[PDB]
């Protein structure tokens, strides 16, 4: 389905910096029209993130087309595995979409006949104005083996890191999160924060879900049980016993190897 996404920028802890950059480089064509005709400015064609898995990068890709009011076509790697007009036809369906995200996922796979599928991507971005309207991201878990040819001016514009969450955006995410949700005053979330050092965001979700359903679950039970004979919250042992599920995703040797890469960038 193609759809204007409902995630915003308040959805997402942490990554203020990239937030910022992003919200520049989709408003200022738009609030400051007058400076890029002046200056001879381009709009960017797109952008290419990297990072460990489920730290925000399908969520950000989702906020920039919220931000722009824009249609959202979502693209797995792997499913370009059947055909070198596979990917003619999905760019011709983004253009008829405009204005429009096109969100490449998975693209590690790619980089692993495939060859070609990639000369192909290469061949309709070159092939498409920004005038059409169509915005491109990528998103890798292995930026050792980017393309760089993917990369030069005229295709994807900037190689973006996306880590793991320090602590400070621990306790952002958890708390975009529970935004909406009746959470219980002894609830510590900079307590939770200080215990997950490693989890992803993913990680943390999965906390904050399974605290949900722990006390929905209960309030179910006590309706039962009352019936024989005021919003009920999330308390600190639902997410006391929502813990004893939960562990890392990422180990500790893939993180320093993303650290490496980004280091040396001097990212
Ligand atoms: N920065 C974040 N803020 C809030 N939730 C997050 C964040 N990163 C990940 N999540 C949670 O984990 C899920 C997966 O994140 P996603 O962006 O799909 O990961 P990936 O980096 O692999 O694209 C999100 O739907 C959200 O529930
Ligand atoms: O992440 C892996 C390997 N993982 C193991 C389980 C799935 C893939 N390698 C890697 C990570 C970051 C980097 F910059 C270069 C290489
Ligand atoms: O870190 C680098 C260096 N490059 C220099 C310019 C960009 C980064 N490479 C690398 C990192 C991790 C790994 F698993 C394999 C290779
Ligand atoms: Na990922």
């Amino acid at each position: 389905v193609v759809e204007v996404p409902q995630v915003t920028w308040e959805d997402i802890g942490g990554l203020e910096d990239v937030k910022r950059e992003l919200q520049e480089l989709v408003q200022y064509p738009v609030e400051h029209p007058d400076k890029f005709l002046k200056f001879g400015m381009t709009p960017s064609k797109g952008v290419l993130f990297y990072g460990p898995p489920g730290c925000g990068k399908t969520l950000l890709a989702k906020a920039i087309a919220n931000e722009c009011q824009a249609n959202f076509i979502s693209i797995k790697g792997p499913e370009l595995l059947t055909s070198e007009a596979n990917v003619r036809e999905i760019f011709d369906k983004a253009r008829q979409a405009a204005p429009c995200v096109l969100f490449f996922d998975e693209l590690d796979s790619i980089a692993k006949a495939a060859d070609r599928v990639i000369n192909q991507i290469l061949t309709e971005m070159d092939g498409m104005s920004t005038k059409k309207n169509v915005f491109i991201i990528g998103a890798t878990n292995r930026p050792d083996i980017i393309d760089p040819a993917i990369l030069r001016p005229g295709r994807l514009d900037q190689l973006i890191y996306i880590p793991l969450p320090d602590e400070k955006s621990r306790v952002a995410i958890l708390k975009a999160n529970l935004r909406k949700s009746p959470v219980a005053k002894d609830v510590d979330l900079e307590f939770l924060a200080k215990m997950t050092n490693g989890f992803s965001g993913a990680d943390l979700t999965e906390i904050c879900q399974r605290a949900c359903k722990l006390a929905i679950r209960e309030s179910i039970e006590s309706e039962i049980r009352r019936e024989r004979e005021p919003v009920p919250e999330i308390r600190r042992d639902h997410f006391e016993e929502a813990m004893r599920f939960a562990r890392r995703s990422v180990s500790d040797n893939d993180i320093r190897k993303y650290e490496m890469f980004a280091q040396t960038l001097q990212q």
